[PDB]
């Protein structure tokens, strides 16, 4: 008996987790009450694990010891090119053990990939069964489209450590049409999956033909997502801080950390509110921050990386050998789909068509993994 069996979008920055639960596609809050957590994983000094959001907002001097982004390494070999450009920018050691890429930190360990997306894989596992009351053995897990073989095969793995069985490994791009209800369609659709996550930018043109789907072509930026848009005003902030005080705060972790926090949180309420205040009590060298931030301002720090996700779109169309009109539907995935200013270029795009968003971006591909789990439950 398989159980009950779980569906969990396993991403490069969060992660979300669903399940039917009596009758009903349920997307699961942890006990924090977020709905999605980070893929984030943190080693103390005094040695307990942190995991998820108790690990992505510790303060710490040494952030060295904070894995995150784990997904980047799974399932490649030491001199894949991604792996050797990624160990350049990566904030924490990642080290070659027998021709691969482990992560070193002090607790010192060594951790294979799939060991850190097990980590993650089993506070999801947790999250699920707090909420169902009862044991999760078994799993389907989402992976990107371009993922090959041995990355596929890498995050079963990550399952199997974590105490999963991970039945099927799924494309994310069709897991977010599974959710809209797109499977479940007499006849033939061209799907745009444009989905902007907190370090990636994936997008896919998917073709549905009665239940059937072929991801036809897919591009996007590997480097490119949320995180980008608050570093942008990150740095608008640590200048404009250097400016009025002349302190550069780049010297202290920690304050750095503060200040992301903040400028995350800000930019959340930007997407509902037109302007956001960030407040730091003892900010650096115990002196007090507080500044606000317009929604203009933040749309015009980023003007360029939002404008440059439409190269990707004409790329994957090209490729495709379809037009604009040819497009059916778009999904947006991704709570950075939630910026209006990146919905409305969107749909500019597609001169005014208007792009599904009536499921949570940030929670559409756990939703469509649990649609095919809810299948395979005992
Ligand atoms: N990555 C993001 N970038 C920009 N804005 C975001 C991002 N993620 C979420 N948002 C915005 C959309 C909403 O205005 C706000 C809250 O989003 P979310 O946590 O998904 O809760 P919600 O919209 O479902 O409401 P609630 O949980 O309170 O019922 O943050």
């Amino acid at each position: 008996d398989v159980g009950t069996v779980v569906g969990i979008d396993l991403g490069t920055t969060y992660s979300c987790v669903g399940v039917f639960k009596n009758g009903r596609v349920e997307i699961i809050a942890n006990d924090q009450g977020n709905r999605i957590t980070p893929s984030y994983v943190a080693f103390t000094p005094e040695g307990e694990r942190l995991i998820g959001d108790a690990a992505k907002n510790q303060l710490t001097s040494n952030p060295e010891n904070t894995v995150f982004d784990a997904k980047r390494l799974i399932g490649r070999t030491w001199n894949d090119p991604s792996v050797q450009q990624d160990i350049k920018f990566l904030p924490f050691k990642v080290v070659e053990k027998k021709t691969k890429p482990y992560i070193q930190v002090d607790i010192t360990k060594t951790f294979a990939p799939e060991e850190i997306s097990a980590m993650v894989l089993t506070k999801m596992k947790e999250t699920a069964e707090a909420y169902l009351g009862k044991k999760v053995t078994h799993a389907v897990v989402t992976v990107p489209a371009y993922f090959n073989d041995a990355q596929r095969q890498a995050t079963k793995d990550a399952g199997t450590i974590a105490g999963l069985n991970v039945m099927r490994i799924i494309n994310e791009p069709t897991a977010a049409a599974i959710a809209y209800g797109l499977d479940k369609r007499e006849g033939e659709k061209n799907i745009l999956v444009f989905d902007l996550g907190g370090g990636t930018f994936d997008v896919s043109l998917l073709t549905i033909d009665n239940g059937v789907f072929e991801v036809v072509a897919t591009n996007g930026d590997t480097h490119l997502g949320g995180e980008d848009f608050d570093q942008r005003v990150m740095e608008h902030f640590i200048k404009l801080y250097k400016k009025k005080t002349g302190k550069d705060v780049r010297k202290d972790n920690r304050a750095v950390q503060k200040l992301r926090r903040e400028v995350e949180k800000a930019k959340r309420a930007l997407s509902s509110q037109h302007q956001a205040r960030i407040e730091i009590e003892s900010f650096y060298e115990g002196e007090d921050f507080s500044e606000t931030l317009t929604r203009a301002k933040f749309e015009e720090l980023n003007m360029d990386l939002f404008r440059s996700t439409m190269k990707p779109v004409q790329k994957v169309l090209e490729d495709s050998d379809l037009k604009k009109s040819d497009i059916d539907e778009i999904v947006l995935v991704g709570g950075s789909t939630r910026i209006p200013k990146i919905q409305q270029l969107v749909k500019e795009f597609f001169n005014g068509k208007e792009p599904s968003r009536g499921i949570n971006p940030d929670e559409a591909v756990a939703y469509g993994a649990a649609v095919q789990a809810g299948v395979l439950s005992g």
